[PDB]
């Protein structure tokens, strides 16, 4: 029963501002969304934005922006009076609902989706008396505010000269067109857009400007629908009519269909009744929060996707990540496993294809970034577009996990091939010195490499910034030591190819951090990162790899191994099944004799050194670089001897390292280059933290990871208030920070939900 679990989330707003925004550039309102489509609604906050659902929000191709505050708002009035309704209104899993309450007359509106480009309202007028209905809009004037206070006095005309907004009348209601705007970070249209309305009565529309008004008489009592559409090209405008004409003719079927998918949602979703009643709203705030970043195939992306953050400043639009769709897929499975199947579609369907005409040296890539809009260097305009670098290997998991929800061979029959040619590409262009052992590293990009191929990077010294090329160059350079610091672009791609940004490992430690910890005894000459290019032996670049093997990469690619051989076995191909369960045996293997630190009782990455050491290892563990969340990855995905998992709880549960007030973050506090402000050197992901807890409870320590759930719980900020989830915690404060409504978050927060809240 969704009526159960009303207001979840504050979903009230009356923007005044395209980009209403709060600290950090992301909308401060949340609207809901629904079928993946492109717009959404949020609900009136008080009496100058009662009687419509204020702040349409508009996708628009790769950004939330906001269109009008109020639009097709009811006044109603009953023989010239005007009548002064009472306002409740809620949200509740798949609905807005408002009711308007006076003597003589009430009207209940329910808001839900009817088609990935479409939302239906239900408005219910009850009357004893004919009544003239009034609906109004105007469409929003200025630009940007952040935390309701203005950036600027732009216009949105101003700022955007051909976007010329123009609302037009139909018979049975209105359309707001769109000029093309092809601002890269901002606004973006075909120039063939439309927000379109149309209602179940004939209505008389006038238009002013960039207002409207639209009137209706009705003789008593009667149910009215109106459909909004939110469509992006000319075929999208054209395709959609059909259905707008279907839903108004029978509104009963749509309806339906949303409640009962979300009666669905939550039966299949809740199942952990003995919960606290405040641990099960977070489900559904999870639940709702994943389905909201749902988006419907547009432009370049031909399928259903799932991004970070439908309000998130830099996640919105259909802007898609490998990783972050395996975790929200592998959640998702569990309530909406159509969607998370074609997440995983969407994912895959731009992976680098034999004769690719960019990089055919990357065939079995995935680009780290997909979007609506091609890069420049396949033909679009996108600006956000990435192949960099792509993440880490957690495909086959998600695979294997709708799989076992949905039991279906047909699923594992079609991605088998695109995860094997996946693991593949880690094997020919991030395996410098051939062991089988993966490292993190950069694609041949303008980024990373000159024209020619030599790597780029920029050596600075006070205030000089000395652009250079060549790994020769560099390799003289670092030995040499005469910089304060090194800008490497290809080291900030390894690190997002890893998804842990400016993470410890990867060498990225600030000035004043590395002093303390050369002061303290330690060798600047630690914290240097080496580089290699990968070529094949007919010259061919096929990028870099940091001379660096990340156990988290290790331990991922251990684990797709086992899936792969899972997969392999459903389809019988005994002989590949075989091949990869034996592959994964050596990584284990190489895992726990190469990364696997007995002395400091932790798993760390290991270096590619100039020699192997005696035991075949390319190198020493880096334990100088400190503790971070890689070390429990070999416990996470099942590498790790009993012995050794044993000796990584202990490090896990003590205050000292990871314990903390929030814990299991991002570096140990014993970590050189740790800050509780830094994202990827100390604060608190919930993907991290839950990777961490099934790695304990599959090595015999559930009850301590029990024990950890509820200091989370009890711990974090605002988790059992009705804001939206954001991405990360301060580990000694509980503080949050990131983007709103992001979705690996509720993944994970779902998932402790079903796990761990016990
Ligand atoms: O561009 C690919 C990288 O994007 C990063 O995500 C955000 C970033 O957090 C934000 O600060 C801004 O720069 O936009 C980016 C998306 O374009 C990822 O964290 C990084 O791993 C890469 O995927
Ligand atoms: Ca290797
Ligand atoms: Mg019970
Ligand atoms: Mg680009």
């Amino acid at each position: 029963n969704a009526d159960n679990y009303k207001n979840v989330i504050n979903r009230t707003g009356a923007p005044q501002y395209m980009k209403d925004y709060d600290y950090d550039d992301h909308q401060r309102f949340n609207p809901f969304f629904d079928l993946g489509a492109w717009h959404g609604h949020l609900l009136p906050d008080g009496p100058n934005t009662m009687g419509g659902f204020p702040g349409v929000a508009l996708l628009t191709e790769e950004y939330i922006n906001f269109m009008a505050s109020n639009f097709d708002r009811l006044t109603v009035w009953q023989d010239g009076k005007k009548v002064d309704f009472t306002l409740e209104a809620y949200s509740i899993p798949g609905a807005l609902v408002q009711k308007l309450t006076a003597k003589d007359v009430q009207v209940e509106m329910t808001l839900r989706f009817a088609t990935p480009r479409t939302s239906l309202l239900e408005t219910k007028i009850t009357s004893n008396k004919p009544l003239d209905l009034v609906w109004d809009g105007e469409l929003l004037e200025k630009l940007e505010a952040k935390e309701g206070k203005p950036l600027s006095d732009k216009t949105i005309a101003g700022e955007y000269p051909d976007y010329q907004r123009k609302i037009s009348a139909t018979r049975d209601g209105l359309k707001v067109t769109f000029g093309k705007v092809r601002a890269t970070w901002d606004l973006l249209t075909s120039g063939e857009s439309e927000y379109q309305v149309h209602k179940s009565l004939p209505v008389q529309t006038e238009i002013n400007g960039n207002r409207f008004t639209s009137k209706a008489h009705i003789n008593g009592s009667t149910t009215l629908y109106t459909t909004y559409s939110h469509l992006l090209t000319a075929q999208e405008v054209s395709k959609e009519q059909m259905q707008i004409r279907d839903i108004l003719a029978r509104p009963a079927f749509y309806l339906t269909a949303s409640q009962q998918r979300w009666e669905e949602y939550l039966k299949k979703g809740l199942t952990n009744p003995d919960a606290t009643p405040e641990q099960t709203r977070v489900a559904v705030k999870a639940i709702e929060t994943l389905n909201g970043n749902w988006r419907s195939p547009g432009g370049a992306v031909k399928f259903n996707t799932v991004t970070p953050s439908v309000t998130g400043r830099w996640f919105s639009g259909n802007q898609t990540w490998p990783w972050n769709t395996w975790k929200q897929a592998f959640a998702m499975a569990h309530f909406n496993p159509d969607i998370a199947k074609e997440n995983i579609r969407a994912v895959f369907s731009w992976q680098i294809q034999p004769g690719d005409s960019v990089r055919p040296q990357d065939v079995g890539f995935v680009p780290d970034l997909i979007a609506w809009n091609l890069s420049p260097e396949r033909g679009g305009d996108g600006g956000n577009w990435n192949e960099r670098n792509t993440k880490p290997s957690l495909a086959a998991w998600s695979v294997m996990e709708v799989y076992n929800v949905t039991q279906d061979k047909t699923w594992v029959a079609e991605m088998y091939p695109k995860l094997v040619a996946y693991h593949d590409w880690w094997l020919r262009n991030r395996d410098h010195n051939g062991n089988g052992v993966p490292e993190y590293g950069a694609t041949r990009d303008k980024a990373h490499n000159t024209e020619s191929g030599e790597m780029l990077f920029t050596v600075k010294k006070g205030d000089k910034e000395e652009t250079q090329s060549g790994l020769n160059n560099y390799a003289r350079v670092v030995e040499k030591g005469q910089y304060d610091s090194l800008e490497i672009p290809a080291q900030v791609a390894a690190s997002w190819e890893s998804g842990r940004d400016d993470a410890a490992v990867f060498g990225f430690i600030d000035k004043e951090q590395l002093d303390k910890y050369v002061a303290n005894g330690g060798k600047r000459s630690d914290w240097t990162v080496k580089f290699a290019e990968n070529r094949s032996q007919d010259g061919t670049l096929l990028g870099y790899s940091l001379l660096q093997e990340s156990v988290d990469q290790a331990s991922y690619m251990y684990s797709d191994n086992h899936y792969l051989a899972e997969m392999a076995t459903i389809l019988g191909k005994p002989e590949e099944a075989k091949r990869y369960r034996q592959l994964a045996q050596q990584l284990a293997d190489y895992i726990n004799t190469c990364m696997f630190d007995p002395t400091t009782q932790f798993y760390y990455d290991v270096r590619i050194e100039d020699k192997p050491l005696a035991n075949g290892c390319a190198g020493k563990p880096i334990v100088e670089r400190g503790k971070g969340p890689e070390g429990w990855s070999p416990l996470f995905n099942g590498a790790a001897t009993q012995a050794n998992a044993d000796a990584v709880v202990k490090v896990m549960l003590d205050p000292k390292e990871f314990n903390t007030f929030v814990p299991l973050g991002t570096a140990a506090l014993t970590n050189p280059a740790f800050g509780a402000d830094i994202y990827w050197r100390g604060r608190v992901w919930v993907d991290q933290f839950w990777f961490g807890l099934k790695g304990m409870e599959r090595y015999g320590y559930r009850d301590d990871a029990l024990k950890l759930a509820d200091t989370f719980f009890r711990h974090a900020k605002g988790l059992t208030a009705d804001g939206p989830i954001q991405e990360n915690y301060n580990p000694l404060t509980g503080a949050q920070q990131g983007a709103p409504n992001f979705s690996w978050s509720a993944a994970h927060l779902y998932m402790l939900y079903n796990d761990f809240f016990r």
